[PDB]
RNA sequence: UAUCUGGUUGAUCCUGCCAGUAGUCAUAUGCUUGUCUCAAAGAUUAAGCCAUGCAUGUCUAAGUAUAAGCAAUUUAUACAGU
């Protein structure tokens, strides 16, 4: 039997990975593949202007 | 910038203290008090106690920002502005 909502529903993932390893290791893409391709990017609204916010990936 | 006088007796000269005397960046305290300038101030009694508040935090082009922070527009889809 599932409870409600704290086996239904899922709460995501707040941050993704900041160093590239880490991003290499959340994909698995080796060496060549390089990093900038696969991150994350917040997208946030004042109200009527909608921007951007991008980690920056140490190492 | 080294100063003495009153008090022992009926008077005397002393020995002596006592008293005055002058000061204190030494306290208190009493009246009093308009003015500038400079300013000590819970040491002394109990290093006794203590409400409340404050008395140490710090960021630069240059350690760490995906503030779901602000910014917002005529460097971005890697970051690059506070
Ligand atoms: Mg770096
Ligand atoms: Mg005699
Ligand atoms: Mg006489
Ligand atoms: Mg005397
Ligand atoms: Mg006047
Ligand atoms: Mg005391």
């Amino acid at each position: 039997q599932e409870i409600e909502g704290i086996t239904n529903d899922t709460v995501p993932k707040r941050l993704g990975p900041k160093r590239a390893n880490n991003i290499r290791k959340f994909f698995g893409l080796t060496k060549e593949d390089d990093v900038r391709d696969y991150v994350i990017r917040r997208e946030v609204t004042k109200g009527d202007k909608s921007y951007t916010k991008a980690p920056k990936i140490q190492r």
